[PDB]
RNA sequence: AGGUGGUGCAUGGCUGUCGUCAGCUCGUGCCGUAAGGUGUUGGGUUAAGUCCCGCAACGAGCGCAACCCUCGUGUUUAGUUGC
């Protein structure tokens, strides 16, 4: 059991806090305290900044706009590969080649060469 | 008309030379105010930016290679002034 059964239940488990002394002083209003070296991120402001982030993507999916989910990191590669097949959107996974999001015209010629 | 008269530091054509060395560049996209740079760097590897990996680089063009000519094996076809 926890406090309440909502979205704040799963976020209060093992889904918060990361950086240890490698932080950027620009993200200062987005933290609570520094417990045992690790910087604990505030769940009160994340829930408000997740709401306005979920309001614009819902206002884009109703129109029929396309999304792109990038993730070349080893600890996030397997989760980025499954989430985009279910959503039918663009995704990068393996080695990141310089110029994929801007140079779509030069990289799609390689995709047509794969089909040739 | 004629000039093997001057000037190839006025020139065409052609050549040596470093060199067969292997480099020389471009499109798109990024970096910097900009001139430019990145790709043509790095780690190894080959005769060779040859190739692999890494990497805002991703691809491409000239060069390298190959395609052409002989030599080394055989096979098929045709045999004189060949055997």
């Amino acid at each position: 059991y926890w406090n309440i059964n909502l979205e704040e239940m799963m976020e209060a488990g093992v889904h918060f806090g990361h950086g240890t002394r490698k932080w950027n002083p620009r993200m200062s209003p987005y933290i609570s305290a520094k417990c045992k070296g690790i910087h604990i991120i505030n769940l009160t402001r994340t829930a408000r900044f997740l709401s306005e982030a979920c309001d614009l993507v819902f206002d884009a999916s109703s129109r029929g706009k396309q999304f792109l989910i990038v993730g070349t990191k080893n600890k996030a590669a397997d989760s980025v590969a499954r989430a985009a097949i279910r959503a039918r959107c663009h995704y990068v996974n393996k080695k990141w080649l310089g110029g994929m999001l801007t140079n779509w015209s030069t990289t799609e010629t390689r995709l047509h060469k794969f089909r040739d």
